[PDB]
RNA sequence: UACCUGGUUGAUCCUGCCAGUAGCAUAUGCUUGUCUCAAAGAUUAAGCCAUGCAUGUCUAAGUACGCACGGCCGGUACAGU
C-alpha cells in the first residue's frame, strides 16, 4: 500500500505511514519521503523497494545487517504492515460481500474438492 | 541522499572492536597546455641579527641685513624668489 507525502497530485510515490519490521535483532524504520528524493537505503532493501514501486524513502537500520537473511526479511516483514495499519481512510465499515467459495459452488459439486 | 561492507566458527545467530568509505587542512611524491581569483616563517625559538629604507611639516597671512639668486633704486613694516 502506497501514499502521499502531505499532498496529494495524483499517483501514489512512497509509503503510507512510518513502520518497522522486526527479524532478530535486525530492524528498519520505513520513513516517508517527498517525491524525486529517490530510494535512500542500503544495497539489499534497495531492491525490494524499488520493484515494489516504492520509489521515495528514508530509511535507518539497527542491529547486525551483515547477515542479510535476516535483514532482507525484516524488511519484506515492514512492506507487509503497509495494509496492516489501520488509517482513518479504513475507519468507515465494510459491507461484509460474499466469498467466491460460495457464489461459484455450483460447478464443484461434481466430484471437485 | 536520514545508506553501510569485509574479518572470531565445521556451520548458524549475537556481543564487540579492528579494517574498508566520504569531507576538511598541513606536509610530501609524481605529473602539468590556456584563462581568472590569491593564501603564504603562526605551529618550532615573543631565538639572534649585517646593510638599506619605513615621519615629517609653510601659506597673501609668526621671525628673512644668507656677503644666496634677483634688482631697474630702494628699505623710509618693506619685494620677487
Amino acid at each position: 500500500r502506497r501514499g502521499y507525502w502531505g499532498n496529494k497530485i495524483g499517483k501514489p510515490h512512497t509509503v503510507r505511514c512510518k513502520v518497522t519490521g522486526r527479524c532478530g535483532s535486525v530492524l528498519v524504520r520505513l520513513i516517508p519521503a517527498p517525491r524525486g528524493t529517490g530510494i535512500i537505503s542500503a544495497p539489499v532493501p534497495k531492491k525490494l523497494l524499488l520493484m515494489a514501486g516504492i520509489d521515495d524513502c528514508y530509511t535507518s537500520a539497527g542491529g547486525c545487517t551483515a547477515t542479510l537473511g535476516n535483514f532482507a526479511k525484516a524488511t519484506f516483514d515492514a512492506i507487509s504492515k503497509t495494509y496492516s495499519y489501520l488509517t482513518p481512510d479504513l475507519w468507515k465499515e465494510t459491507v461484509f460481500t460474499k466469498s467466491p467459495y460460495q457464489e461459484f459452488t455450483d460447478h464443484l459439486v461434481k466430484t471437485h474438492t
